[PDB]
């Protein structure tokens, strides 16, 4: 019942790897301690190895199958389409990985005849044959932290004709179960600003409120054949096409339940028998798994009134508090039974009595104030790594901006607004880049983004008072100064000097470059503009936006 084994073949790169923040001529003006960055390459890779490879065990009780049950038949209700060759296309980003077989993403989003020929072969062996195991690539992501060394994270995906026909048979069914069997508990249901009120809501809809974040350590190595199995049979309560049922089965017997891994030299690496990270049903299975997993090991606690938000692998609860020494053992009865279940504890959890204390999706509530002075909750992170990777890409262009993922999340920060903000519409502007697209992430999926869109982007997720949040709280403040000393950034009375330039430049430039000076960095003056709401907020097409997640996915929206 091993995660994987291995042969002792490596898990190579692609192409050269840096570890070293690259530097330029903007890259001091953002931070000064290069050599706190640093980014994951192969070389950490059989540490990585050692961390995702353990035996698990797995006892099931009544409990288990009693919310199974209940899954099972809120799964019974959802009818889910076959997708079109040239609908699934169409979801395929544009530098997505190339095919073995002689054609890439280009030429798939093309719908080019060696493409489409090629992806009608992969389908006919899926309903043909449902014993083979079908070959995965394994390769180290290169990601950026701050030191304090994480090894490389691991990702394990099929090959592009396969992964075409993965989103023919299940798009549908992923994007539409989990909110069907899970309700208001479904958290990619939620932009930031819904989200902050569910927190909110939930917490104050308990007398006295008690809430906790589960860890688990290394939740893909974790989900076993059971469990794969498990989420097979809740993909098959759905109506579907006969068609769809035997791609499904077949899918799930070659590809998600486990098979060989090989590196991009072409050398046999090892066997997983857990979570591929690359697949379509990442995100759905990891999610539809913790919540069966934590709503059951919920009942075995006893826990009271108990709400829970499932985001994957990410878990918070929040319930009815028995009192601190009670609390603190139903926590200890919730990690057993997660435990039996094969879902142990990285960090073991620990009760928590205020909101702004819980983190969950990387993130926790923090209050702030409006224009006239009401209390606005908003979600916000430490800066760090947000920050380690705004240097990176400052210096070095990236498939993925993630300062522009951060600005549209994290708008309402005082971080994202004063940095963030600040320090990219400047390069912007000096690039005369403003009008660009940049391609970026949020619940992984993959969206072409316009900067200039911003300001009416930020208002649909956050609502106009994203725009004019003041008076954030001492233990925000003090978290960022202490990031900002940490990595050697210039402190927020330079950036409010700065932002003034970016902003008089942006109002001298009209039209919606000006909407951006408007309202992007109408707190870095005293003498404020009156802020209405934007009449192309109205017409923003955000559907597919906060619809389902998508993590390893391979999705462009
Ligand atoms: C820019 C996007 C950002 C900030 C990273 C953004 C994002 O996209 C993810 C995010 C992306 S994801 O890849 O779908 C994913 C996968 C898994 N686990 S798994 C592998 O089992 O699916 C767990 C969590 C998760 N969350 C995230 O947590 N973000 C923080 C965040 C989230 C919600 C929110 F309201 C605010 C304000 C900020």
């Amino acid at each position: 019942h091993m995660s994987y084994t291995w042969t002792g073949a490596l898990i190579t790169p692609c192409a050269a790897e840096e570890s070293k923040l690259p530097i330029n001529a903007l890259s001091n003006s953002l931070l000064r301690h290069h050599n706190m960055v640093y980014a994951t390459t192969s070389r950490s890779a059989g540490l990585r190895q050692k961390k995702v490879t353990f035996d698990r065990l797995q006892v099931l009780d009544d409990h288990y199958r009693d919310v199974l049950k209940e899954m099972k038949a809120k799964a019974s209700t959802v009818k889910a389409k076959l997708l079109s060759v040239e609908e699934a296309c169409k979801l395929t980003p544009p530098h997505s990985a190339k095919s073995k077989f002689g054609y890439g993403a280009k030429d798939v989003r093309n719908l080019s005849s060696k493409a489409v020929n090629h992806i009608h072969s992969v389908w006919k062996d899926l309903l043909e044959d449902t014993v083979t195991p079908i070959d995965t690539t394994i390769m180290a992501k290169n990601e950026v932290f701050c030191v304090q060394r994480k090894p490389a994270r691991l990702i394990v995906f099929p090959d592009l004709g396969v992964r075409v026909c993965e989103k023919m048979a299940l798009y549908d069914v992923v994007s539409t179960l989990p909110q069907v069997v899970m309700g208001s508990s479904y958290g990619f249901q939620y932009s930031p600003g819904q989200r902050v009120e569910f927190l909110v809501n939930t917490w104050k809809s308990k007398k006295n409120p008690m809430g906790f974040s589960y860890d688990t350590r290394c939740f893909d190595s974790t989900v076993t054949e059971n469990d794969i199995r498990v989420e097979e049979s809740i993909y098959q309560c759905c109506d579907l096409a006969p068609e769809a049922r035997q791609a499904i089965k077949s899918l799930t017997e070659r590809l998600y339940i486990g098979g060989p891994l090989t590196n991009s030299k072409g050398q046999n690496c090892g066997y997983r028998r857990c979570r591929a990270s690359g697949v379509l049903t990442t995100s759905c299975g990891n999610t539809l798994t913790c919540y069966l997993k934590a709503s059951a090991a919920c009942r075995a606690a006893k826990l009271q009134d108990c709400t829970m938000l499932v985001n994957g692998d990410d878990l918070v609860v929040i319930c009815e508090s028995a009192g601190t020494q009670e609390d603190a053992a139903s926590l200890r009865v919730f990690t057993e039974a997660m435990t039996r279940y094969s879902a142990p504890p990285g960090d073991p959890p620990q009760p928590e009595y205020d909101l702004e204390l819980i983190t969950s999706c990387s993130s926790n509530v923090s209050v702030a104030h409006d224009a006239s002075g009401k209390r606005v909750y908003y979600l916000t992170r430490d800066p760090t790594t947000p920050l380690a990777r705004a240097a990176w890409e400052t210096a070095r262009h990236t498939p993925v901006n993630s300062w522009l993922g951060n600005i549209i999340m994290y708008a309402p920060t005082l971080w994202a607004r004063m940095i963030l903000m600040t320090h990219f519409f400047s390069i912007l502007l000096a690039q005369e880049q403003l009008e660009k697209a940049l391609d970026c992430q949020i619940y992984g999926a993959c969206y072409s983004i316009e900067p200039l869109d911003l300001p009416q982007i930020i208002e649909r997720l956050h609502g106009l008072s994203a725009f004019s949040l003041h008076s954030y709280s001492p233990g925000e403040i003090n978290r960022v100064a202490s990031c900002l000393r940490k990595l050697g950034v210039p402190p927020l009375r330079v950036w409010r000097h700065r932002a003034r330039s970016v902003r008089a430049r942006l109002l001298s430039q009209g039209g919606r470059a000006a909407t951006c000076g408007k309202y992007l960095f109408n707190w870095a003056v005293k003498t404020k503009l009156k802020l209405t709401p934007i009449p192309a907020a109205s017409r923003l097409d955000l559907s597919g936006w906060f619809v389902a997640g998508y993590s390893g996915g391979d999705i462009y929206h």
